[PDB]
DNA sequence: CCTGACTCTAA
DNA sequence: TGAGAGTCAGGC
């Protein structure tokens, strides 16, 4: 039973200039939501302090803005925006033991005190499923219980900064969390907070025609199957296809039929029913995770979504967004594409401005890998899909067909994302063989892009781990394993974090960049949303000539490469039409 | 109610 | 390739 203090109210002792700090906040999203208790931990003692106390309080609220009084969290985001909610502002925090754990080793999956505390052998604190319990059962105990639990927390991250700070400088990581991570955070949760707002009278009737679409596609396939039937479930349309009306099996999956658009395709030439769910497929999924989606997420008084990004989740070092997604939001087929059209600017007489990296990943590869042909390429600002196609196929550029260039975006696609040669055979729907055929020409073409990916994996092999340009390391102990399987996924990993990884890092840096040159110039200008390799952003019209060439600029020289950095930008009323 | 399987969307 | 989400179905 740790000791501590259950004040009922606020003492000088408790605002010293170095504290480790819990604002503790139990729903999972964070927007709007309690603040269920604070603990601070600091050369005095440890405090517990109940939140109506302590943040009606001048003196502790003042402390908590203080920039000069430093602060150790875990995942100070989240307390960021719920004070955020409450018009309460948090600063000083020089240290995120969620972010210092992420770093150290992001396949760890870290997300409580408790996980990054067992890193270093300190398991004096609980984790928080045992403390709040899991699903419907979540709930937060009695002051004593919760009490303890964030006293121990605190004291956790006051225990642990050092150690943290101590393996980051060893790894060259020291800066990567004091210059990159940590002022991100701050950057993700003003664009968290400021929202994006939604259009709902045009997402609602949007949803109001996919609804009618569906009905009469729903009614054909009855119809065409002689019956009805859950259309939505692959276990019922399996029986439908493959024994009612006795379709070829092309795919099996673990547990029985593949259902697959890719493999509903080949089968449209025996029965007209395929297309039919072809097109159900395509606008149930509009309907029910765009239209419904987004709109169960939209706050109703505002008329935002609020997105929450996870910095602290993938092995690449790439954001992910949820509640919603706002990285998926569909642009490939026009019908889709039409879902921008709802996502608008917050304010009258604005508008989206967006900017985008053209191939970022194979420009860092270009320059990760000093690839002659690669550079020379990007040098020229060529079109990579037909200049891969010329060499590969070794035709002229008006020799190029549009097949010839498909296939060569496709290596591409796959170099940027690590797939296999059974994954490039899989989405080019050719025979293993010939996708090795394909692999062994992009090498002869690009020597230095195979000189890469050999040492690599031998460089992950010896040390135990790729690092990117910023120095984020990913382990990958899978690359010795007898299983080929899992041993040939932990060399892709290895030949492709350092490029995918390193576009991330760039974008990270961009960012940070972006913010510090908006506010020098004095621009209203804000950003709202990442995806990957763009910057979305709304701003007065009359900002839009200044950020045309603002935007570009910063994010094309957020490093230096061997090869130019390239940004294109549009801008318009909605997201679709900043195309 | 919880969890795994299947499908689909983006980069 | 990575992630997030919606839906179904089996086990509870
Ligand atoms: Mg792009």
């Amino acid at each position: 039973k740790m000791a501590f203090t259950l004040a009922d109210r606020v003492t000088e002792e408790m605002l010293a200039d170095k504290a480790a700090l819990v604002v503790e906040v139990v729903e999972e999203n964070y927007h709007d939501a309690p603040i269920v208790g604070i603990a601070v931990v600091n050369e005095h003692g440890r405090f517990f302090l109940r939140p109506e106390t302590a943040l009606a309080d001048p003196q502790f609220v003042a402390w908590l803005g203080d920039e000069t009084k430093k602060k150790s969290m875990f995942d100070s985001k989240r307390a960021a925006v719920a004070l955020k909610w409450k018009g309460i502002e948090l600063c000083g925090v020089s240290f995120d033991l969620l972010l210092a754990a992420y770093l150290l080793d992001p396949a760890q999956g870290v997300d409580d005190v408790a996980a990054a505390a067992k890193m270093k052998q300190y398991e004096a604190v609980r984790p928080d499923e045992a403390v709040y319990g899991k699903g419907a059962k979540r709930a937060v105990p009695d002051e004593p219980v919760l009490a303890e639990h964030l006293v121990r927390k605190a004291a956790a991250i006051w225990a642990l900064e050092r150690p943290f700070l101590d393996e980051l400088r060893r790894n060259e990581q020291d800066r990567l969390l004091v210059e990159l991570e940590q002022p991100l955070s701050s950057i993700l949760a003003e664009m968290e907070f400021a929202g994006v707002k939604v259009d709902t009278k045009r997402l609602e009737q949007m949803g109001e025609e996919l609804a009618e679409q569906l009905r009469t596609v729903e009614q054909r396939i009855y119809e065409l199957a002689g019956q009805e039937f859950n259309i939505n479930s692959p276990k019922q349309l399996g029986v439908i296809l493959f024994e009612k009306l006795q379709l070829p099996v092309l795919k099996k999956s673990k547990t029985g039929y593949s259902t697959s658009a890719d493999v509903l395709e080949k089968l449209a030439p025996y029965h007209e029913i395929v297309e039919n769910i072809l097109h159900y497929r395509q606008l149930g999924k509009l309907q029910s995770t765009y239209i419904e989606g987004l709109l169960k997420v939209v706050r109703p008084d505002t008329k935002k979504v609020h997105t929450i990004f996870n910095q602290a989740l993938t092995q690449t070092g790439r954001l992910s967004s949820t509640e919603p997604n706002l990285q998926n939001i569909p642009i490939r087929l026009e019908e889709g594409r039409k879902i921008r059209q709802a996502f608008v600017p917050s304010e009258s007489d604005w508008l989206i401005f967006a900017a985008d990296y053209s191939q970022i990943e194979l420009r860092v590869l270009a320059h990760i890998a000093e690839d002659d042909n690669l550079m020379e390429a990007f040098r020229r600002d060529l079109d990579i899909h037909t200049k891969t196609a010329m060499d590969i196929f070794q035709v002229s550029e008006d020799e190029v067909t549009p097949n010839m260039r498909r296939q060569a975006k496709a290596v591409n696609f796959g170099i940027v994302y690590g797939i296999s040669d059974y994954g490039l055979a899989q989405n080019l729907n050719i025979s293993r063989k010939e996708a090795a055929e394909f692999i062994e020409r992009y090498f002869e073409s690009f020597p230095g892009v195979k000189r890469y990916m050999e040492n690599i994996v031998q460089e992950a092999k010896q040390k135990g781990y790729v690092t990117t340009l910023l120095h984020r390391r990913r382990y990958l102990p899978d690359i010795t394993s007898r299983n080929f399987n899992v041993r040939s996924f932990a060399e892709r990993m290895a030949m492709n974090t350092p490029i995918q990884g390193s576009a991330a890092d760039i974008i990270k840096k961009a960012m940070i960049d972006l913010n510090a040159r908006l506010k020098e110039e004095r621009l209203q200008a804000r950003l709202l949303l990442q995806v990957h390799d763009e910057l979305i952003l709304e701003a007065p019209k009359e900002e839009m000539e200044r950020l045309c060439r603002l935007v570009p600029e910063v994010m094309e020289q957020a490093v230096t490469l061997r090869v130019p950095l390239k940004v294109d930008y549009h801008y318009g009323s909605t997201w679709y039409d900043a195309k």
